[PDB]
């Protein structure tokens, strides 16, 4: 019986091979900062009202003017298919049973077009990375427009992969079977049938294909590419989150990309006050990064995040019992959530506010 | 030979059942406020004065205008009888024998009467749950005043049950001859004969039983029902501690329910300072989690409580030898406080201040 | 070879029984001060200026205004004799050859008088505990003087002993061939002939002998009494070493007994320059507890202690090989001290100063 | 395969005799500053910009005038002949393959004219040690000057050679073959065939050749004495880096030595932001100790150092594979800095500010 998040991630090493397994877990370098996304969130204390009245718990909320059944959301854990045959499709579908949103890997092992097939009425929303060539760019964009995808998270803390030392001494790569199912080349569908030497297939792939160039003019681009609101995934600086609001963008997701990055960078819970403090109101400020527990989840909204997104969880889930593992997760997340909530006084998340915590 | 509180914990392992050694030991979720209950005693320093002559130690001290031997008492652990046979009796004789006060749970294995027949002497108080069957509540209440207890700890911190991982591991609840035996129905007596599923039979009970709507309306409620001190058990802000005192209550007991419900708050002592500061001198506040020590007794007392309650180590104390053993345990506690209030410079309780104690 | 002081603690344990042993290592309780009087020392750090030309440092300094080769002497710990069939007369003559002072044990197992027989030229001072006998402490006073002492260390902190919690286990009491050689009678002797119980022998003695009523009047009576040298020996708050200077004392030493009083006081390093400024420049300040390398005596001067003392280093020293592991004991952390010095930029112990540390 | 700068400890140890391996690992007495170089870089957080254009990140710098490949330069770790037959001269040839430079120990196995003759094109420095012998230190000056050396790094913080315990345990002295190339009696070219008795054979050396009496005075003398430029080595206060610019010395290299003198002092890049202040932009400010990573070299420049030097990772380069080890440290180093700039948002070196770190 899993009952916790840990739980799962116990139980998925046990079943996924070592590449895998290592490649999902890792951080960047030393993993400072992946030991800090999760340490950080305990050095925030709580500061629960009691006889506030709970009776009836409401985990209901929006983002992005899209409803959904709790502040909980899935973020874009790359090639899903690894963990579970149904990768993708199983994660859709739980997201459809919960009523949450799914963020969509631009490197997915399923396409788009898959995607919201497998999840019709599912809130799902694209993660985009900004390709050399621009055209594919504007394709993806374009796909998720036609496909009913309801915003763009763009990433922008990803020029070039950051080093993650086991997947270059596992010459991390994609099974046989499996590809980045959005691309049709096999450079850009990430094919295994290439010798990517001896380091990793994922830091090759992104060196050839990323473009580093990325600027804020591709932001300015972007933002006149599509009327879709768009997010501005991995700001980690105030004066970053000031000029994506003057880019008119439409919300921050406060992101250290998992701790895959760059390393040292500060835990995301810690980050977030100077985030939703540069903003001003203006957009609403999300965050992911070391979120396995329902109390991580109020910590961030007290903090003023509007939702946050779950990442390595899911995969874990995925890894367990597919599509049932991927709800099992998410419930046990929600029941956490309003747990906690309750025993902090908050019926609701609109009276969650930031007396419940201080550092 | 057990000489300290700790001995007797690793004594308790040793010969209680694992679900009910569990149950007594646990903290909620990952238990990070149960950890630091205890650190944070240890980050409090002591500046002790010498030379004040303390050549006869006087511990005597009094609780809500009653006197006690000790600014030590004992807090209302559940379900008694699962450590000992004996149970709350053992317990309140011992408080009989020590001159100090026994606060009795509602959720007791020994009924208000019961108790109040083996310790006629003692000092009694009652530890009250606000019932969504709100005659039941008036029951326990005129049941209290009709039996001698000279006070109502209500806890406010418990609208449902925290999450205990170990208790729903090992579907947790009463062994089949035990009954909560202040209650007449199968159902608020926690009987033991009912399947509760794949979780704690304790979170079962509460949901069922114990109303989540509770209010600061149920406090009017309550002080107008009973002349009896009422004291609130369970806060842990300055703001909510101010509204204690505005609805006309006599006391607040600094706790976080022996690191039970919301995982992630701070330790009693660190949040003691800001709630002795709301009071304004208008109202005796106490403290309950991590006491283990005369030390801990001194450092609560220099922060401005005027007694302290014991959980755990008297669970411990009645699992090592019934009544000698809660005996025993008191007895230790009040030595090492002696000795602590007498290097410390101290006679007596009164010129304990808060210049003994620096962070 | 030993070539360090932590070297003689791990050999110490391998040659003593463990009561002699548990005795001499054993802090008060949890021993969280006995850790951190170590740990402290760590925290400051220094500060070294180069180029400061330290060709020929010396490290000669005054205690009391009595010459002494080094700001190291050798604090009073008490029954040498347990770790060393010559014990306090080994100790003494390490001293006489070094041209450091030694402070004689109250509780010594070897008396006032044959001290200064084997050590007539060797600096000394006694460490006085005040007995409920004045009779008794007057004797002590008048047979130091007689015998060439050079002043009384009184000790403030312990009107009675503190809880170690290895003795009442051990039921530590003095090997059948020793006694406290400056009394005459079986109580006062400590005499091992008496059965203590369930308990430490020397917590018993203490409670029957030395006066719990302890007070600045005492301190008056002794100041009248001598016109010797006094320091007040266990002061930890600034108020109280404002209080001895005003009694007119000549010196404190800051200890917290080596952490075997009262547990969770502050690590004398810490406390040490908050007693500087009490002081005004009126009188010396000494420090004791967790000293192990040059570089703690350079920090203890540096926040303006005079000179530092030395306790369980000693004995480890008299386990080792007696007067030689004494000496040699007091030779290693003579140049540590040196070195320390030298590389700091100070060529004398009058240019250390307190820029050299920072907390 | 080694992909990381630990990797390459990790197989040294298994490689080297102990006795070598411990001098080169070695801090001094307890090794707390060692654990602190590293420890420190880890608390300076990483704030990075994103969308800033990082196409063709330009590692290219300068030192002290002179160009460099990237501001990661090889400190002058002494003799390297212990770890690699080909010691020192490896070391040049992998620093001429790298474009970047090397400082050469006076206590190298190979000589200045050696080092010259095998690394003609590389950029070469020599650190000095001032010798009690005048004729000896003008001696190295003038063969530095004459082989094509570029500046003097004197060593500052060495009046007497630090306690390093496993070089006294292991009586460390260099095996038969090597010596000190730079000089040719026995004495100041250490050889082994001396026997230095119960201690460090290094101890000794520095004892009876090195200057203790070094002052301001010598630094004036040394800077009459060349037109090359002067960096001041070992560095730690800001009093003492403002009296370096005012005898005319054109850098300050922020060093605690290895570690290996003064335990205790901080951690270089803690001390790194103060001499950055104390110096006010009229000299460049090196650091070493401690960088492992690309990010600790971030960190550095930052904080405002131009260039960082690399120690103990060259001599386990050296130990793995002679000059291919020493070359593939440097490009593990230049690749990690590579991406750490471009992930932080820095095309080149000159807009690393120090916006990008807090500790
Ligand atoms: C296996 C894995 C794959 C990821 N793939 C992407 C990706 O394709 N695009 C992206 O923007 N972020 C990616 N991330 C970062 C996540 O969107 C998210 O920030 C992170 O997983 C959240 O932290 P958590 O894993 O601790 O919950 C990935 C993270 C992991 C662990
Ligand atoms: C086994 C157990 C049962 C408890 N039962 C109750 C209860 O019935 N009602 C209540 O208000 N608090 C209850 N508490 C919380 C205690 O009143 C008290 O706050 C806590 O035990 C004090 O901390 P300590 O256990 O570290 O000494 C319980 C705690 C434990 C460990
Ligand atoms: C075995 C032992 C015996 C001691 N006996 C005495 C004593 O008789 N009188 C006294 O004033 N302090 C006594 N002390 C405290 C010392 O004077 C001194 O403060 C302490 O040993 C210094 O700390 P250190 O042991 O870490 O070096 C004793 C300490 C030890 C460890
Ligand atoms: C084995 C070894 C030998 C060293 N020899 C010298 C030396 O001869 N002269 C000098 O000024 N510093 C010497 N140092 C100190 C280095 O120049 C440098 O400050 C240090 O190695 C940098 O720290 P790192 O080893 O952590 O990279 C030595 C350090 C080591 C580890």
């Amino acid at each position: 019986r899993l009952i916790c998040i840990n739980d799962y991630e116990q139980h998925a090493k046990s079943v996924l091979p070592k590449s895998i397994y290592d490649y999902y877990r890792s951080g960047a370098n030393d993993e400072e900062t992946l030991a800090d996304n999760i340490a950080a969130f305990s050095r925030w204390k709580l500061y629960p009202r009691m006889l506030r009245n709970v009776a009836e718990t409401d985990l209901s909320t929006s983002v992005l003017g899209q409803r959904v059944s709790m502040p909980i959301c899935v973020g874009a854990t790359a090639m899903q298919r690894m963990a579970h045959v149904d990768g993708e499709l199983a994660t859709v579908r739980a997201c459809q049973s919960l009523g949450t949103g799914m963020m969509l890997s631009s490197w997915a092992t399923s396409s788009i077009e898959e995607v919201a097939e497998a999840g019709p009425e599912a809130l799902r929303w694209l993660q985009l990375y900004i390709y050399k060539d621009r055209e594919v760019t504007k394709k993806l964009v374009r796909q998720a427009e036609k496909m009913g995808y309801k915003a763009i998270f763009v990433t922008v803390d990803t020029p070039y992969l950051g080093n993650r030392l086991d997947d270059v001494r596992n010459r991390f790569k994609l099974p046989p079977q499996l590809r980045m199912k959005n691309f049709e080349t096999s450079t850009l569908s990430f094919s295994p049938e290439e010798n990517f030497g001896d380091d990793s297939g994922l830091a090759a792939y992104v060196a050839k294909a990323i473009d580093p160039s990325i600027s804020w003019e591709d932001i300015k681009w972007l933002r006149r590419l599509t009327s879709l609101p768009i997010v501005a995934k991995g700001i980690l600086r105030g004066d970053d989150a000031r000029e994506a609001v003057k880019h008119g963008l439409n919300g921050i997701l406060v992101s250290n990309h998992g701790a895959r990055q760059l390393d040292g960078v500060p835990a995301t819970i810690d980050v977030l006050p100077e985030i939703v403090e540069a903003v001003e109101g203006k957009v609403e400020v999300f965050l992911d990064g070391g979120v396995r527990k329902g109390t991580d989840v109020l910590k961030a909204l007290a903090l003023g995040a509007k939702a946050v997104f779950v990442g390595r969880p899911i995969v874990w889930g995925l890894a367990f019992q597919g599509e049932k593992g991927v709800q099992d997760v998410l419930e046990i997340l929600k029941e956490e959530f309003r747990l906690a909530m309750a025993l902090s006084g908050c019926q609701n998340v609109k009276v969650i506010d930031k007396t419940l915590v201080r550092k």
